[PDB]
């Protein structure tokens, strides 16, 4: 069943489609602040302030931060993974950014196992490429300003060291400079919409994560739209790829898939490789509907199935070359004859170029290192990832 392939060419199929649209109901909005300001003051919940720095009214925002664990409790006020509360120049409270629901891999939740998956969801399935960077939220506040987060954060660090939200927002400056749109239109877009944009921002020049990213394929990859409120209701895949276009994103592939047990086949024969249509592919995000009642009301509802290998070897070099460096012990856990013979072509390559640990220490020079190893072994890393 790979006759299937990750495509960016759904934006036409937008045409028959329209965008999700729901206000924000600001009595809900308070109770649900209310609810997150008495959790912070003792389910776990951390509160951040944030000046948003470009705000003409000097508009601020609370970033929410909870556990991942805490997720799988009940009775939650929201399940929302990247939250900014904000109050207007006029007093209001309004959701400023609204992440997806937190996710869960295949098995790692009762909800997340083959058999629940198959009772209480109905497709078609998006299978979306799980893109391998940062993720970047971007909203218009009630004073026309563009906001750019990360997961929890925004605005520049304090120090020289560029912020994760202030490269997201460089990258939209290029993009949106590219097609002739400014961030005040963007901004204003995102309002009308009451939506949050959601990125992954996936650029080696920036920072290395496992897949490689080159100049020709860096920037933003738009893989969400999210409405403002305290549920979760997201766009299809296609108006999202529609979006895109029209703001100069990235496309992140999509497949759509009727069937359940076609989703679990064309999953399974990927994680054979971990590659897809020709690329490394880390992982998918698999979007459907899902009810409570096995068999009631429906609601936007997320996976994930990760691609476990030649991956997971890949960040353990990564740490144990890290760990290297620093005089820690390397944590070796699989792959250990490899991974004992990388370790000692890594500090070889280390004493032949002494730069090269405070680069790699900066999450530059990882993927190299690992491909330059691989090339030396005559390999490829599911080969090397196949050995043990
Ligand atoms: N198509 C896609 N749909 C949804 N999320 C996607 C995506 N492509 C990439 N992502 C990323 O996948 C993340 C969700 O993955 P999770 O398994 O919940 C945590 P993770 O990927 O291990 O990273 P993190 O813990 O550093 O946030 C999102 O925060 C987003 O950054
Ligand atoms: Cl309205
Ligand atoms: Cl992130
Ligand atoms: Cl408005």
């Amino acid at each position: 069943a790979s006759r299937y392939k990750a495509s960016t060419d759904y934006a036409k199929d937008a045409e028959g489609l329209t965008a999700p649209y729901v206000s924000q109901d600001p009595q809900e909005t308070a109770a649900l602040v209310r609810a997150l300001d008495d959790a912070a003051k003792k389910f776990s919940v951390k509160k951040t302030r944030y000046a948003v720095a470009s705000s003409p009214t000097g508009a601020e925002v609370d970033s929410w931060r909870f556990n991942d664990w805490d997720y799988k409790k009940p009775d939650l006020p929201t399940y929302a993974r990247g939250l900014f509360t904000t109050r207007t120049q006029h007093g209001v409270p309004e959701i400023a950014v609204r992440g997806y629901d937190k996710f869960f891999n295949i098995d790692e939740t009762r909800d997340t196992a083959w058999s629940a998956i198959r009772e209480r969801t109905k497709g078609p399935y998006e299978l979306t490429l799980k893109e391998n960077g940062c993720i970047i939220f971007i909203s218009g506040l009630e004073d026309g300003t563009l906001l750019v987060c990360s997961k929890h954060s925004t605005g520049d660090r304090s120090d020289v060291a560029l912020s994760h939200s202030s490269a997201g927002e460089k990258h939209l400056e290029a993009q949106l400079e590219r097609i002739g749109k400014t961030k005040e239109e963007l901004a204003r877009e995102l309002r009308k919409r009451n939506a949050t944009a959601v990125a992954e921002l996936c650029d080696d020049s920036f920072e290395e994560h496992i897949l490689a990213y080159g100049p020709d394929k860096a920037g933003l990859y738009l893989h969400g739209i999210n409405l403002n409120i305290p549920e979760f209701i997201t766009y299809p895949s296609p108006l999202v790829q529609k979006f895109a276009e029209d703001w100069g994103f990235r496309k992140t592939g999509l497949i759509i898939i009727d069937n359940i047990d076609d989703v679990k086949a064309f999953l399974e024969e990927v994680a054979e490789t971990g590659a897809h249509d020709g690329r490394d592919v880390e992982g998918f995000v698999i979007r459907c509907k899902k009810s409570t009642n096995p068999g009631g009301p429906y609601h936007d509802w997320f996976f994930k199935y990760k691609f476990e290998e030649p991956y997971l070897m890949y960040r353990q070099w990564r740490e144990c070359t890290k760990a290297l460096i620093s005089g820690k012990q390397p944590k070796i856990k699989k792959h250990v004859k490899i991974t004992e013979e990388y370790l000692l072509y890594a500090r070889k390559r280390l004493a032949a170029d002494p730069k090269l640990a405070k680069l790699y220490n900066q999450n530059h020079g990882i993927i190299k290192l690992r491909n330059d190893f691989l090339e030396y072994k005559n390999m490829k890393g599911t080969d090397a990832a196949n050995l043990e």
